[PDB]
């Protein structure tokens, strides 16, 4: 009975576009870009009361965030950035802003047909990562 019901579940990466260029823009170094770009993560989303948990599991890294919408938290990203994150729901889209070293990136997650579409933006550079139910 929402929040976020249509996001909850276990999702597997099925396509990616422009992720190397997005990672370059973020500042990810060569070796991490190569290994991270190979990964085929599973994204596991769950909700318990007001707390949303998003796990990413791959051969590269396992990460986990738990958060309340609108409430800032500290996140260590898969590429080892120490960021301050805030996630909100905007018109049915989860909007995740990460701030670090005067920089910012925004990750949007939305349901489109049977997919979960993730759009990662850093300045002018967008990467689109498509997940399907596992
Ligand atoms: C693990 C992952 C990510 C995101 C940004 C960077 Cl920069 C890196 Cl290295 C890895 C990913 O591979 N794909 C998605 S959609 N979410 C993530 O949390």
């Amino acid at each position: 009975s929402h929040m976020c019901d249509a996001f909850v579940g276990t999702w597997k990466l099925v396509s990616s576009e422009n992720f190397d260029d997005y990672m370059k823009e973020v500042g990810v170094g060569f070796a991490t870009r190569k290994v991270a770009g190979m990964a085929k993560p599973n994204m596991i989303i769950s909700v318990n009361g007001d707390v949303i948990t998003i796990k990413s599991e791959s051969t590269f890294k396992n990460t986990e965030i738990s958060f309340i919408l609108g409430q800032e938290f500290d996140e260590v990203t898969a590429d080892d950035r120490k960021v301050k994150s805030t996630i909100t729901l905007d018109g049915g889209v989860l909007v995740h802003v990460q701030k670090w070293d005067g920089k910012s990136t925004t990750i949007k997650r939305k349901r489109e047909d049977d997919k979960l579409v993730v759009e990662c933006v850093m300045k002018g550079v967008t990467s689109t990562r498509v997940y399907e139910r596992a």
